[PDB]
């Protein structure tokens, strides 16, 4: 379940998180298909779908 981060987003709302482009995120949930839920290394939120690109 890792994905990587395509591009830089920064969270605009409470349920989001930030990431870095080429961030190693942990997936944990992609049921949405618009925001998956990921770990950036100790915080845990939404970020866009498109914007990261599963590994396995």
């Amino acid at each position: 379940e890792l994905v990587l981060a395509l591009y830089d987003y920064q969270e605009k709302s409470p349920d989001e998180v930030t990431m870095k482009k080429g961030d190693i995120l942990t997936l944990l949930n992609s049921t949405n298909k618009d925001w998956w839920k990921v770990e950036v290394n100790d915080r845990q939120g939404f970020v866009p779908a498109a914007y990261v690109k599963k590994l396995d």
